[PDB]
C-alpha cells in the first residue's frame, strides 16, 4: 500500500521476535502472515516450549541460548501474558551410550553452567515418578525451563503493535521482486515495498525460496506431541517435576511436567513423517505411530502418566541436512535477511534471533557470533536456480 523501511514476511516464533526488536528502535515495520498469529497451522502452538543451556550442538550455541534467557526474562517483565517458569531440565540415557548426554555434559563444563550430575537409583529417588535402568547417567539444568510459546507471540505482538508496527494478517505471500535498492512482495491483498526484508515462514521455506533464487534443501517433518492423564503427585510442576529431553535405544523425546492438571506432554523427536506443509494432515491419531510411540516411552520410563489421553497436537519441523539453523544475509541479495531450517529445536532461541534479525536488516552486521549458521557452508547443499 506504500513503503516501509523494513518488511517481515512470516510473523511467527522469529518473524514477530525481529519485528518487537525493530519497533523498539523507530523503524516502520510490516509483518506480514499467512494466518493470524499466534496460530496453530505453524511450528509455535501447543502451549509450551523447552529451553536448555547445555547445548552441545555446537558452541556458537551456548551464548545464543544464555542472551535469550535474558531476552526472555525481560520480556516476563514487560508483559502481563506468562513467559516463563523455572522448572529446570533433565537430561538423561545409557551410560556411555549417548552422544546427546555427552556433549550436554562437555557443554556444562566448557561454559561452567551449573548442573547437577546424577545416576542410577538417583534419578529414581530425586523425581519418583521416574523409572531408568541402573546403567542411565543424567544431567540437571536447574536454571532453565519452560516457555509459554503462545504467550511469547501475543507478547511480542502487542508490544510491537503499540510501538508502531503493522501486522497484515490473513495474507500469503506470493512471490518476490528483489532490487538493489529496494525489496517488493506481492499478495492477494496487494503488494508492498521496503528498503530490507526479512524472511522467516517456518516451513515454507522449504517452497518459497526458491523464488528468492535460493536452492537449499529444507524437508518439513510432521511431528505430534500428546498430553496425558497423570499421578499429579509426581508429575506436576507444583512438585518440581522437571522438563525433559532424554536419549533412549529408540531415541530422543522431550517432555513437560503437568501445569494446572494439564497432564504431562510428551513428543518424540527423531521420527517424523515427511510432509508438504499445504496437504499435511493436522489430526492427532490418524497413524498408529502418533500414540504408539508415545505410550511405548511412557510405560518403560514414566509409567505413572501413561494415562489416558486428554488430548493431542500437530505441528511441524523444518530440517536442514546437518540439522543447523539458518541465519544469514542473502548471498546475493545484502538486503535481505534469511531465518530458516530451525530443525524442531528454535523456539528458545525466538527472542535472540530477533535481536540478530533486527541487527542484520539494519546495518549489515550482528554483534553475535552466527558463524555455524551460514548460508554458505558445505554441509548445507546451497546452490542457485
Ligand atoms: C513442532 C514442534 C516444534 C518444537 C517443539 C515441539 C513441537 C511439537 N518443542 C520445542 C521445544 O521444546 N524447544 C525448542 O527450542 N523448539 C521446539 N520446537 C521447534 C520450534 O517450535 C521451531 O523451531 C520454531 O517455532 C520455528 O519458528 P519459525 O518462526 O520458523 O516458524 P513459525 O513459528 O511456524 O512461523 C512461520 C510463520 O510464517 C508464516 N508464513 C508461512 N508462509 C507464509 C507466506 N507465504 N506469507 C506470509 N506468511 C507466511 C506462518 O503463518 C507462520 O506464522
Ligand atoms: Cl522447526
Amino acid at each position: 500500500s506504500t513503503h516501509f523501511d523494513v518488511i517481515v514476511v512470516g510473523a511467527g516464533s522469529m518473524g514477530m521476535a525481529a519485528g518487537y526488536q525493530l519497533a523498539k528502535q523507530g523503524v516502520k515495520t510490516l509483518l506480514v502472515d499467512a494466518f493470524d498469529p499466534p496460530h496453530t497451522n505453524g511450528s509455535h502452538h501447543g502451549d509450551t516450549r523447552i529451553i536448555r543451556h547445555a547445548y552441545g550442538e555446537g558452541r556458537e550455541y551456548v551464548p545464543l541460548a544464555l542472551r535469550s534467557q535474558e531476552l526472555w526474562y525481560e520480556l516476563e517483565k514487560e508483559t502481563h501474558h506468562k513467559i516463563f517458569t523455572k522448572t529446570g531440565v533433565l537430561v538423561f540415557g545409557p551410560k556411555g551410550e549417548s552422544a546427546f548426554v555427552a556433549e550436554t555434559m562437555e557443554a556444562a563444563k566448557e561454559h561452567s553452567l551449573t548442573v547437577d550430575l546424577l545416576e542410577g537409583d538417583e534419578i529414581n529417588k530425586r523425581w519418583p515418578g521416574i523409572t531408568v535402568p541402573e546403567n542411565y547417567n543424567a544431567i540437571f539444568e536447574p536454571n532453565s525451563g519452560v516457555l509459554f510459546s503462545e504467550n511469547c507471540i501475543r507478547a511480542y505482538r502487542e508490544l510491537a503493535e503499540a510501538r508502531g508496527a503493522k501486522v497484515l494478517t490473513h495474507t500469503r505471500v506470493e512471490d518476490f521482486d528483489i532490487s538493489p535498492d529496494s525489496v517488493k512482495i506481492e499478495t492477494a491483498n496487494g503488494s508492498y515495498t521496503a528498503d530490507k526484508l526479512i524472511v522467516s515462514m517456518g516451513a515454507w521455506n522449504s517452497k518459497l525460496l526458491s523464488k528468492l533464487n535460493l536452492d537449499i534443501p529444507l524437508q518439513p517433518y510432521r511431528q505430534v506431541v500428546g498430553f496425558f492423564e497423570s499421578d499429579e503427585s509426581k508429575y506436576s510442576n507444583d512438585i518440581d517435576f522437571p522438563g525433559f529431553m532424554v536419549e533412549v535405544p529408540n531415541g530422543i523425546y522431550y517432555g513437560f511436567p503437568s501445569f494446572g492438571g494439564c497432564g504431562l506432554k510428551l513428543g518424540y523427536h527423531t521420527f517424523g513423517q515427511k510432509i508438504d506443509p499445504d496437504t499435511i494432515n493436522r489430526e492427532f491419531g490418524v497413524y498408529p505411530e502418533d500414540e504408539s510411540n508415545l505410550r511405548a516411552f511412557l510405560e518403560e520410563y514414566m509409567p505413572g502418566a501413561n494415562g489416558e489421553l486428554k488430548r493431542g497436537a500437530v505441528c511441524m519441523y523444518t530440517k536442514t541436512l546437518d540439522e543447523h539453523f539458518i541465519i544469514d544475509l542473502h548471498p546475493e541479495h545484502s538486503n535481505v535477511v534469511i531465518a530458516a531450517g530451525f530443525s524442531g529445536h528454535g523456539f528458545k532461541f525466538s527472542s535472540g534471533v530477533g535481536e540478530v534479525l533486527s541487527q542484520l536488516a539494519l546495518t549489515g552486521k550482528t554483534e553475535h557470533d552466527i558463524s555455524i549458521f551460514s548460508i554458505n557452508r558445505p554441509a548445507l547443499k546451497e546452490s542457485l536456480q
